[PDB]
Formats: structure tokens, C-alpha cells, sequence
């Protein structure tokens, strides 16, 4: 469960978040082979509900009608072609597998779903599974809603509604195999693993039983005995009954007291300082390293959507979020995941983002395709973050130190910290109001390094700031806090 099935030597997957499959098939070939990525969280790939009002919301993805491989994403010729594409180019597919529910029950019954099936949520009628009424939770919520009331009750939270959408009676057999079914396609179809939605939302012990009908990894790429990465959505940021320390027996668990934790700190909020990580990790209440999937933003709290609220740092703040990401992808705590998003309105009224529902780009809501700028980036509003220099290049960098002890820390005593990784790299950070300029103990072998941040090492010679590390191993390190990235990243690889 807990490994990621990745081809040796690749250390984080990627969000490409709305997706089309012909897209991602190409970026696979095109950009993530060639860069060091080692897969890709897809969107749900199975019918969902399509929603009107408003427009093709994002969220609708969240709201199967079937499992049927049909969404605006594309069809399941399309979804093999990507699975197999990618997967022979060395990048891993992980499906976003929405399990915990299916569509709203108030949605009008129709064949308003984008692959024309019909399903009636009033009658708890999905034909195209199938599914009836007998295989949801109505019968065993107790709430006077229906819904999810209270948190502090741990069985609400697992056997009703969240947030109206029908609840599959996950202990039931029948129900199990479904799922077990839909999983199994997609295994052998060639994906390496799951996300699974909503996780906190199902007992450890139904998704065990699921998990334990599942297919071993397509024997075509995958070593014998191989078995799905897994990682459950699980928002445990304390106070709660639940804790995401009972899903370790499935396999790992989202941590979203990481990203949360680390965006009041490089936002200095109420007395927080780059110091203070020293510790970072388990030291600071996280959850054991190898059981955690860690990342910056995600798809649900970028947009005010999930915990973390307004401390979250997403592409809006690029500055403070380049910095955030490069903490994380140098830092060896975790297995981390990076976003990829689109620009959206955002719409501020009384603190809020009134746009915060608006889905994918798109033509009449026909998803646009991902257009490559000459400079690399995307056109048609997809944002790439994954293809921003200073992020791509501390993908690699977590790459070549993988496996380097955390050492030669150091920190100001306020916002400037920095840190090794073994002999094979070194990172700096100056999130203070004033300059940084020292030499310090680096770790790595005497040589000019390239600065990855401010540019690339490209043949014998760097774009970018040049570090010189003398025999000592000692390496002097200048960085205004007037800097467009405040901090300097040099490893192994970009050794000249
Ligand atoms: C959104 C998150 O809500 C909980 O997350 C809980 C959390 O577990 C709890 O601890 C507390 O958090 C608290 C913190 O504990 C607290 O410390 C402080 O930080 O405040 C937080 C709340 O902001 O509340 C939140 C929100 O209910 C779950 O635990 C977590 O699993 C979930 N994330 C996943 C699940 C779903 C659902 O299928 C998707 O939803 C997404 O699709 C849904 C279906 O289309 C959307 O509903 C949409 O359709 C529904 C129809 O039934 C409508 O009723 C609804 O108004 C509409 O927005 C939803 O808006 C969207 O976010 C997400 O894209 C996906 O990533
Ligand atoms: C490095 O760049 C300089 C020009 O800035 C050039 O003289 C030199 O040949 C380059 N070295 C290589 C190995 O390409």
C-alpha cells in the first residue's frame, strides 16, 4: 500500500487537476518523463453529474452517476491510451477513486450525466452500476438531516450524508465488490495506485475489505507481488474523534497540518518564523514520514474549500508559495504531491471567493485543451505550476538527494534558515526583512554549483546565481530580501 509504485529514482507525483486525457498522455512523453516526475493524480475518471447551476462546477466530478469511464476528461479509449502511454515512458497514474458516495439526493433524476446514463438520486436509482436503494447508509444515519451535523461524532461522520451526497453502505458485500470491480478495471487497465476521496468519511475497516479484493499492479509493468499505492483523504487537524493515525493499516494518510502549519509560518503569522523548523516533521505533531503524503496546497483548500483556510499559500501568492514548495520538495519528511491548477475569478465579497466553484477552462463547457507557450508555460488559463522553473528543478531536487540524512542546519534566530541534504545538496532561505549574506557549511564536494532556483545548469555552464563550495566545503551564500525568489538550491546534479 504504503510504496509508491514509482520507477526508481522519481520521488513526487503531480495534480493535474481537470485534466483532459489526450493532455496528460502528452505531458507524460512530453515533459514529465524528461523531468523526473514520478505520476500523476488524475481527476475522477468515472460518470459524474452534470451540473448546470452553476456552470460545470468543478465539484461535479465529486458526484458519480456510474463507474463507467466517460467524463469531459474524455472516454476510456482515451483513458487507456494515457494509462499506457504514460506507463511506458515511466509515469505512474493515480486515480482520484470517489467510493464514499455518489451524487447529490437532491439532483433531479435525468440523464443530466456526462456519459447520457440514467440514475434517479430521489429514488436512489444508478441502473448503470447497479446500484438501489438498499445500498446506501439512509437507513443507518441517525441524524435528524440526514446529513453530516457533528464532526465530534464519529459515526455520523461515517454512516450520513456529507454535505447531501448519498452514502454507500460500504460494509455490505455486494457493495465492495462494485467498487472492488471498478478498481480492479483500472489496475489492470495499468494505474498504480488511489486517492481515495472523502476517507475519513469511511471506517478503516470497510476500506480494508475493499482493499483486500484488489488486483495485484498489471504484471506487463509491474514486478510481480506489485500492490496499489494508497493514500487516503483524511483532514485531521486535531480536535476531532477521528484520527487519521487509524488509517496507517491501509496504507498512508494526507497531512494536512502540513501545509497549513507551514503557510502561518513563511506568512510570519502571530509570531512564527522559519527557525522554529528546525524540528520539522513528526516534531512538530505530524504523522510518521513514511505514512504521510504532504503537500503545499491541494485542489479542495487552494480555493477556501478544505482545512487550512487562509493561511494556505497557493500560485495567487507565487511568491511565498515557490519558497513553501522548495521547503517541502528539500525537506525529507513525506512523500510529496505538487498541484497543478487553472486560474479562475476569483471574486472577493465579505473574505470570500463568491467564484470559488468555477470548473476547469473551457468552450461551452468543453474543456479547453492545454496549449504550450514557447516559454514552456500553458495557455488557455491552465496555470502549470509543475512546469515553473524554480518548482520542476526541486522535483529533480528531491530526486538526486534522495535518500541524503537531514544536516548542517542552520538559522538566524528569526527568518533565515538553511540546511543539507547528506553530500548531495543544499538549500537557503531568507524570508526576513533584510539581507542575508554569510558563508556557511554546505556538505557537498568542492565545486561551482548552479543555483536551480534562479536558473539551470545547461551544458557546462548555469543561467542563474553560481555557487562556489571551497575544500572545507564551506560556500558563501548572498540573498536580498528584494529577491523575485528568496532562496538558492544547489545539489549534486547541477554541479558544473
Ligand atoms: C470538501 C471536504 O469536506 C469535508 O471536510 C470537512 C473536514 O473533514 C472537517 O474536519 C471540517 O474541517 C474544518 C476543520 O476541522 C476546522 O479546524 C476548520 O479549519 O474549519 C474546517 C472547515 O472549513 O469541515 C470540512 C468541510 O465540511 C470532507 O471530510 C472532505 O473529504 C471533503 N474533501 C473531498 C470530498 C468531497 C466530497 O464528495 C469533495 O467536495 C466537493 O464536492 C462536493 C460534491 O460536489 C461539493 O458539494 C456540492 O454539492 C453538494 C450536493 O450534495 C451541495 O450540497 C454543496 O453545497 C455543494 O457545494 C463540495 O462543495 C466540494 O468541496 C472534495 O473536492 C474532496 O477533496
Ligand atoms: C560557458 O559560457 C561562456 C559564455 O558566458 C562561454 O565562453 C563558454 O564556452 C561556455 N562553456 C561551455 C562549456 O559551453
Amino acid at each position: 500500500q504504503y510504496s509508491p509504485n514509482t520507477q526508481q529514482g522519481r520521488t513526487s507525483i503531480v495534480h493535474l487537476f481537470e485534466w483532459r486525457w489526450v493532455d496528460i498522455a502528452l505531458e507524460c512523453e512530453r515533459y514529465l518523463a524528461p523531468k523526473g516526475f514520478g505520476g500523476v493524480q488524475v481527476s475522477p475518471p468515472n460518470e459524474n453529474v452534470a451540473i448546470y447551476n452553476p456552470f460545470r462546477p468543478w465539484w461535479e466530478r465529486y458526484q458519480p452517476v456510474s463507474y463507467k469511464l466517460c467524463t469531459r476528461s474524455g472516454n476510456e479509449d482515451e483513458f487507456r491510451n494515457m494509462v499506457t502511454r504514460c506507463n511506458n515512458v515511466g509515469v505512474r497514474i493515480y486515480v482520484d477513486a470517489v467510493i464514499n458516495h455518489m451524487c447529490g439526493n437532491a439532483v433531479s433524476a435525468g440523464t443530466s450525466s456526462t456519459c447520457g446514463s440514467y440514475f434517479n438520486p430521489g429514488s436512489r436509482d444508478f441502473p448503470a452500476v447497479p446500484y438501489s436503494g438498499w445500498d446506501f447508509n439512509d437507513g443507518k444515519c441517525k441524524t435528524g438531516s440526514g446529513d453530516i451535523e457533528n464532526y465530534n461524532d464519529a459515526t455520523q461522520v461515517r454512516d450520513c450524508r456529507l454535505t447531501g451526497l448519498l452514502d454507500l453502505a460500504l460494509e455490505k458485500d455486494y457493495v465492495r465488490s462494485k467498487i472492488a470491480e471498478y478498481m480492479n478495471h483500472l489496475i489492470d487497465i495499468g494505474v498504480a495506485g488511489f486517492r481515495l476521496d472523502a476517507s475519513k468519511h469511511m471506517w478503516p475497516g470497510d476500506i480494508k475489505a475493499i482493499l483486500d479484493k484488489l488486483h495485484n499492479l498489471n504484471s506487463n509493468w509491474f514486478p510481480a507481488g506489485s500492490k496499489p499505492f494508497i493514500y487516503q483523504e483524511v483532514i485531521d487537524l486535531g480536535g476531532e474523534p477521528i484520527k487519521s493515525s487509524d488509517y496507517f493499516g491501509n496504507g498512508r494518510v494526507t497531512e494536512f497540518k502540513y501545509g497549513a502549519k507551514l503557510g502561518t509560518v513563511i506568512r510570519k503569522w502571530n509570531g512564527e518564523k522559519m527557525s522554529y523548523l528546525k524540528n520539522w516533521g513528526e516534531g512538530w505533531g505530524f504523522v510518521p514520514s513514511d505514512r504521510a503524503l504532504v503537500f503545499v496546497d491541494s485542489h479542495d483548500n487552494q480555493r477556501g474549500h478544505g482545512a487550512g483556510g487562509a493561511s494556505i499559500l497557493t500560485f495567487w501568492d507565487a511568491r511565498l508559495y515557490k519558497m513553501a514548495v522548495g521547503f517541502m520538495l528539500a525537506h525529507p519528511y513525506g512523500f510529496t504531491r505538487v498541484m497543478s491548477s487553472y486560474r479562475w475569478p476569483r471574486q472577493f465579497q465579505n473574505g470570500n471567493d463568491v467564484n470559488d466553484w468555477v470548473g476547469p477552462p473551457n468552450n461551452n463547457g468543453v474543456i479547453k485543451e492545454v496549449t504550450i507557450n514557447p516559454d514552456t508555460t500553458c495557455g488557455n488559463d491552465w496555470v502549470c505550476e509543475h512546469r515553473w522553473r524554480q518548482i520542476r528543478n526541486m522535483v529533480i531536487f528531491r530526486n538526486v538527494v534522495d535518500g541524503q540524512p537531514f544536516t548542517n542546519w542552520y538559522d538566524n534566530g528569526s527568518n533565515q534558515v538553511a540546511f543539507g541534504r547528506g553530500n548531495r545538496g543544499f538549500i537557503v532561505f531568507n524570508n526576513d526583512d533584510w539581507s542575508f549574506s554569510l558563508t556557511l557549511q554546505t556538505g557537498l564536494p568542492a565545486g561551482t554549483y548552479c543555483d536551480v532556483i534562479s536558473g539551470d545548469k545547461i551544458n557546462g555552464n548555469c543561467t542563474g546565481i553560481k555557487i562556489y563550495v571551497s575544500d572545507d566545503g564551506k560556500a558563501h551564500f548572498s540573498i536580498s530580501n528584494s529577491a523575485e525568489d528568496p532562496f538558492i538550491a544547489i545539489h549534486a546534479e547541477s554541479k558544473l
